[PDB]
């Protein structure tokens, strides 16, 4: 699949607001993530032993992991579709590593689309999350493609 510039666009635009506080957007994601489905916690074995979303919200070891994360994402949906050389590190950690399902992929698109829906209504209206959402099964279709190359059905 391919999007259009103005499809890209709209996702960079609302990116430029979440960028404005990456720490912040990652705790509202992952714990949204965790309480949304649980079973995606057990996979954290740095973070399974939190029991809360106040200790969630108060762990500094998870902010500083969210803004890991998103950073990563970030750098990817930057690059517009050309994201080739982005994806094999993350592919290979996520699928031999981590041993992380494409299932749990889909988790975390819903909570990223969850969380803009709630900060920024205002630049995520019924087009921008349409054209978030093309991103991000781009996204995992790539890394879909990826894990079975590397030999991870999940
Ligand atoms: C938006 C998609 C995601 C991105 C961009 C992403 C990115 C990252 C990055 C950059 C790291 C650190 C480097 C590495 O280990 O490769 C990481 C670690 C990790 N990711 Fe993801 N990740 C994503 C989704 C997930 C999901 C849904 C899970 C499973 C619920 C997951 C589980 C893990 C685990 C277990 C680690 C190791 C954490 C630690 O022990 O420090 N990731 N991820």
């Amino acid at each position: 699949m391919v999007l259009s510039e103005g499809e890209w666009q709209l996702v960079l635009h609302v990116w430029a607001k979440v960028e404005a506080d990456v720490a912040g957007h990652g705790q509202d994601i992952f714990i949204r993530l965790f309480k949304s489905h649980p079973e995606t916690l057990e996979k954290f074995d740095r973070f399974k032993h939190l029991k809360t979303e106040a200790e969630m919200k108060a762990s500094e070891d998870l902010k500083k992991h969210g803004v890991t994360v998103l950073t990563a994402l970030g750098a990817i949906l930057k690059k517009k579709g050309h994201h080739e050389a982005e994806l094999k590190p993350l592919a290979q950690s996520h699928a031999t590593k981590h041993k992380i399902p494409i299932k749990y992929l889909e988790f975390i698109s819903e909570a990223i689309i969850h969380v803009l829906h709630s900060r920024h209504p205002g630049n995520f209206g019924a087009d921008a999350q349409g054209a978030m959402n093309k991103a991000l099964e781009l996204f995992r279709k790539d890394i879909a493609a990826k894990y079975k190359e590397l030999g991870y059905q999940g």
